[PDB]
């Protein structure tokens, strides 16, 4: 469609994709397996690290389960939050 | 920063922070402007209807209240789950 938006979600599920589109669902996986795309595909676990070290094991904290696309988005958003200080004026 | 899935998200506070950033919350906003970023951000009126109106009406359903950065990714994660068929199988 070309808008702007268009290409980040197409990135979202196209970088979903490379670790549901092994197997038989393409929406879902573990918790497990989205904890490693996220410190695969982006890298924020070595420019941060506070939060963001207990976000990676609370997936991996019952881990084996399944997920949807909402629990990738949400921790993908909330660890953005954690270094989005680029867009504050002050500590508020 | 500077791995694939980055730029989505890049993208993603580069639209937000252009109708945040009117005013003195660079981070959240209200729900009318949700709705305006969005129909900014994407184009829909042509594909998949209706079903993409009750979302942007429980906007409306407080539209003067505040909206985060995470109802805005959840809202857009699950509008691209509620027409990506797309991506799927078939079958369920």
């Amino acid at each position: 469609m070309e808008t702007p938006l268009e290409k980040a979600l197409t990135t979202m599920v196209t970088t979903f994709h490379k670790y549901s589109g092994r197997e038989g669902s393409k929406l879902t996986l573990s918790r497990k397996e989205l904890k490693e795309l996220i410190k695969k595909e982006l890298c924020l676990g070595e420019m941060k690290e506070s939060s963001i070290d207990d976000l990676m094991k609370s997936l991996d904290k019952n881990s084996d389960q399944e997920i949807d696309f909402k629990e990738y988005s949400v921790f993908l958003t909330m660890l953005c939050m954690a270094y989005n200080d680029f867009f504050l004026e002050d500590n508020k």
